[PDB]
């Protein structure tokens, strides 16, 4: 393995800046190579580029701008041993994983492209609302917002940056990616694949660099007409009162609870709530991050979720381990408090502690209380929280006192209870007997609360990035 | 008793000859309907297509205000039209005024979903680059004539469900309603009447079939035709419409599937109700239960127990067993009694008929061999089909000509939703009996129970067709 | 001299007899396709049925991976396939390719446009207070075995523009071209037999009108009957179907109105190329100028000269008329030609017919007393009608029994807009020739033009049902 | 005839123990007076408003419809009452302040019967991964929760309204905060809601000082939504304050209206003055630039000209066309820039003049863009004619401005129109009629500086609703 220098790609250009950041392997410490980073007048030069850009890009038809898009996914799936191999090194993603996020890119970017391109328009009738304006219509039709500044997160790089990029480009809007800087590399990757495809230039760019030069910078810029951001809650509510008037969407933190009931399959129960706890070690908004179990089968699914944490791998991204090392250092350091504070409060460790490294071993806690930090911070990190309860009632209120409100899983075999329940919930979306996900891509991907602003999914993506013009007159 | 008139062009008219009506539950005279020839349903179809261009041209706000002042009208009225209404179909008094109140509720809720119907604009670009500064205006107009064509069950509910929704679109219509049911159809046209629907925008037609039935469906006129009815009178429209649009509601043999973790006594109580509501009567009845044999003597006995305690008598005390709509029906469903008892089927509530009033009758061990496992009674009759497995269940129910709703009775929710994608039905309902609403939802059969969505946005959707105007952009 | 071969359940089979095919144009004999018997028929419906279960209940991802891979190998074969397309039905070599091509475009887009496939949650709520836990999950589902008809003008278009959209929504379909045009059908049928699409999901029938052309209709296994062709069949067709649900593509009359303020070269450019496009034998043709008489003469005089400038010739030679598919065609074209004289139109260009090549022939002074105002022809005749008022050419225009399109020629948009409100036809195009594209654009018919409306989107609606399964949330 | 106004909090009326007084800005005659409420009453309000939500959102939606019904029949059984008293605070003509009335209830009812029949959706996991095909999103709509609707002292019931009836229809709560000049206006419509029983704490309403509550009403935690109608720079404001939370914001508007040389001149004029000095200019929708081909331009400022002169400029009382700005800033900002185009060379084809703060109706020709009247959005009776040379000199100079509201274009060449429309920055282009937010059934937006979001009763609703997925595998 040899480390690359890396470049943004402004329009059309591949250009290096005068200082870089070097980024390193999270698992091993390896140097992978470097990225720019860029200037406050560099990222004017990306912005310019990209409003100058608009006008032809926005007046193609849609078939030739999905064309593009198209062409950029068959490259991604092309290049997804090449691009996931590095995906894998940069954010200690099991190589499978990281593989497989490169091929749902690929997915998503066609899957937009098709979507985007049948939008369409309505025409209203002025005599719906009054007799003497009946000869009056409004055609209404969709039309870009302008340039999006796409930011992804390091825990999906590249899916959360092309879920941005693709919605956004097919509608007409300009883009400028800003990567993650630990995912930087694997965001000029992705964006190599919208070069090759030969995305005219300008249409997409890249921006990287260091948050105390360019952070506020890049989204305070009047160019800027769209943030549409995957990251921390804390930065996400800096970004929002940075937007000012202008629309924005934040994919920001989740504490998913997985409520238990009696009548439960507890098995199945079980492997869905291990699954989706767990998978890339926890570093995920949308996980189980809290078990509520009725108290009367609590010591039963614990046991059952004991003996599955108990068989995941804890290793390297390279041996494909369910349990990978932790993103960086502050990042277990965080972990490994919460796990202190819940052990030192009387919670029962069912699986053990270890720490090698940034290596956290997956932690289960049973008889976790409410005055635990554990019972509502987001970790981000392998540790689950169960927590009993006497009623459905107090599981509905523990779940809505969380500031949370992303996703939740209700496991029962009454369903129109299960509904019911759903509808109490302050979250976007209630997964019935199985994990919380983002996924299938074309379902609503929303959350309440600090969890974000905004409706994600595909469709709903192309919807808030794209505006209307209305054209009203009178028949004659 | 009373000599009725039909509205033909906003004025009230008699024919040369007139049909007396009798309530089917006592014999009283209610008074007669018009028996028109085919010149005067000639002249109703020309006096609609001469109303037509005016009443399409007005705004949907100005549509919509006729339809809710005919609704505040039927409100108004309710008591009154509902006791003709209960003796001229031997309907349960309430139950009778609960129908006007319902038309009234689908006929305010259609006005307000019309008037807001809205185009499309599609863009060339989304197929061709070449044609990307083309673009289609895509606006909805009317069909034109609409014929609609109520049943007895329902005679003043599934004419107004009909005639709301193709009015708020700017159709013109003809309503003709059964024999058995003209007096409740025309009192209905009283309120379009006096709510000031302007003349030949709404009519009526009212005679014998053997005289005009195939004709009106034939007429060169009529643009569509909306009919609730049986099903060997629904084919031969379906013939007689040729390539014109149709909306058919007919015959229906619902089944209630019950498997073995259902709440049998939430299912017996929901499929009694079902069963039995109107004497059987109605197209959506639970009609046939499919019961897993390990739950099949406990289900029938909370059925049976249910249905001993169902009122058997008159209209005017509200009975939930009242006389069939004729003579002919009864003798009908007796011979499927009688067929079943011959066949070995075991009377839980056995055969009792004064008159054309025939107490609600329950079988069980129904087979595939007897006649009332398949044929729709309209009569109290209820046959339990016991089944070994889910799949004989979906088999069963499947090799019926008949698929209006279906319901299953279970606490497997999402097994429950893999049952009702096999079941060839438009609805299938869980856990509770089979129903045509909430107004608002789509009401649709499979195979031999029809054609076209009803419900109030979908009927609207029918009875509307597209123009696009297309042009290119500069 | 190859003996074509009828695709059923995954095997491509001959059948006892065969009907051998010519080209209308040379002679040339193209090879035989099969004459199925009314029991082969029956053998590929039983296949196709049984095929259902498995077909509907795959993915829309796995339904649509298949449409494209036999999209791709019709894009990879459209020189082999055009040019046997191009000798079967006399068309340009040029413009037979650019046909396959275009049915390429339309798979492509009826397998995106039908895996985004929306159902719709209803509430009880907005209904009734007392029904506001109650909703209605409804989602759609194929209709079952769609039968496609595809014209010989279009045989593979209008055959792949039935199909695709009938085998994404989750269809087993069976293909009758008409047997001139039958090669040029089981030509696309070998590229969706190579894309793998599952036995039994995609057939083929062929063979002679006499012997299966009612059969294939009537029987009860097909669930929709999707054609396109002329008037009378398609009466026939409504008539056969019952209550079954159609798709009916008929005659047009398309009307061209140019008003005093109108571009005249632009008129007559549009004009010119709509009118003779495949010698006329098209649905949507412009097929009669309805111009006020202060721009007639003019209008006139530009059409003329460019129809002067249109090759006349064989379709290996790519020229613009053609000969026409038959002798009886050819007969009909020039009996209206002969009419037209006979009562004083003016000939601005000559009759002429060599074999079944007829010159195209402008009318200017035609009146609607001759059968050349109102016949649709199918040849290269274009009569000229003179108004003096635009009340006279809506009058005109509507007078017509078809309705399929309508083009308005004005610098007036608001005005084309109120006049276009007022035509009969499904689409009106302004300053521009009627046309059924873009694709995914509705395309449809007012009066004996047509049932339904076709358009990518528009055809997967119809050609799939509902299911509305309603529960009560606790 | 002056009163002690309360506030509507929690389906009770409070006072405050300060208040202000309001005054009629034509003449100042003392109307009455509005609570000055505190943080803390302001804590009431929200508290009372999240208490409600809870039932008023579980409602099915037939009953959340016949409040809305019932309390606009009460407005237009009290149109003229309300009118009478809207007229006054905000120097609007009688008339036009009682139809004001009449059109809020007419978008009261519409909003219910829009709301009552929105839609869910049901998504197929299998559109897009095979696995998933047995997975299906059953996909409802749901509120927000509480709003805090600000409305505008130029439409104060019109704008409350707007806001109002399509959130509670889709089981929102509402907090009303009229503008002060304004505000016994909002109160107004209040008393119809509570006179139509909209339950306690579902409908509520907050007066009071700009220093002692502005920033507290936007900033509160309890705040899940803000819907603002006003100025640019206050707009501005809200979007600092609002955070993560959802917004909708109507800010200002320099509406072209391009006149091409095909034009029917004589109905560009009508349209043209009808538009722009509507309520004496003062509103965000209105024609207030005519870019014009220069070879119609001294016809088109000659038609012009002599409408401009017929127009009344008095008293609302009177019903004149040309009533007294809201205040003495407005007046003060009007004259500013009347003596910049003055100064600059323009041509003053109507007399300037002003007494108190009635300011007559100035329209300038020979305007040029170097001229802060070119740009600015005046609030008053003035209106420059640009001259330009091409359709695309047109085109760039109406995109120059930081306002993208309307613009209508004066042409017989709607083919040309489309195409012109397509590159203008706006929300909607009207083609042969001046701007107008009608019919709200319609979208009603803003691009640029001009806001944020889409209006028009669907549109709003849609805006004030999020959705709840609730996704299970079918077995």
């Amino acid at each position: 393995f040899m480390a690359k220098q890396y470049k943004n790609l402004v329009n059309g250009e591949w250009k290096l800046s005068e200082n870089e950041i070097t980024i390193y392997a999270p698992a091993t410490g390896e140097e992978l190579g470097s990225v720019p980073a860029m200037t406050q007048a560099e990222v004017d030069a990306v912005y310019a580029s990209a409003k100058k850009a608009l006008s032809d890009w926005r007046t193609l038809s849609y078939v030739e701008r999905a064309a593009y898009l198209h062409k950029a996914a068959d490259i991604l799936v092309r290049d997804a041993e090449k691009i996931g191999a590095i995906l894998s090194k940069e954010v200690a993603k099991g190589h499978k994983a990281a593989v497989s996020e490169v091929i749902r890119t690929a997915e998503i970017i066609n899957y937009a492209a098709e979507e985007g391109l049948r939008m369409e328009g309505e025409v209203l009738e002025g005599g719906s609302f009054e007799a003497a304006s009946k000869k009056k219509i409004a055609i209404v039709r969709r039309e870009p917002v302008g340039l999006v500044l796409a930011i992804s997160p390091f825990n999906y790089p590249v899916n959360l940056a092309g879920s941005k990029i693709a919605p956004a480009l097919i509608a007409g809007n300009v883009v400028a990616l800003k990567p993650p800087t630990q995912g930087s590399i694997s965001g000029l990757l992705l964006a190599e694949a919208f070069a090759e495809a030969g995305i005219p230039a300008g249409v997409f760019n890249t921006i990287t660099g260091r948050g105390s030069v360019i952070g506020d910078y890049i989204v305070e810029h009047e160019a800027v007409n769209f943030i549409n951001f995957t990251g921390s809650t804390p930065i996400g509510e800096g970004i929002g009162k940075l937007a000012g008037m202008r629309p924005i969407m934040l994919e920001l933190g989740g504490k998913d609870s997985a409520i238990v009931l009696e009548d439960a399959d507890l098995a199945l129960a079980a492997k869905n709530i291990v699954a989706g706890a767990f998978g890339y070690s926890g570093q995920r908004s949308t996980a189980v991050k809290r078990v509520l179990v009725m108290d009367k089968v609590a010591d039963q699914l614990a046991a059952e979720i004991k003996t599955l944490v108990e068989k995941l791998s804890v290793g390297m991204p390279e041996d494909d381990a369910d349990i990978t090392p932790l993103i960086d250092t502050s990042a277990a350091d965080f972990v490994e408090g919460l796990i202190k504070d819940a052990t030192d409060k009387g919670a029962t460790a069912l699986t053990a502690f270890n720490r090698e490294g940034n290596l956290i071993s997956p932690v289960l806690f049973d008889h976790v209380t409410t005055d635990m930090r554990l019972a509502w911070e987001e970790p981000f990190g392998p540790v689950l929280p169960i927590i009993r309860v006497t009623t459905v009632e107090e599981a509905i209120k523990i779940s809505n006192e969380s500031e949370y409100g992303l996703q939740a899983s209700i496991f029962t075999t009454n369903f129109p209870k299960a509904f019911g329940i759903a509808e109490q919930l302050e979250v976007g979306t209630v997964h019935l007997n199985n994990k919380t996900q983002r996924g299938t891509d074309n379902f609503p991907f929303l959350g309440a609360k600090k969890s974000g602003a905004g409706v994600q999914g595909v469709k709903y993506s192309i919807e808030a990035m794209t505006t209307v013009k209305s054209v009203v007159f009178d028949i004659q």
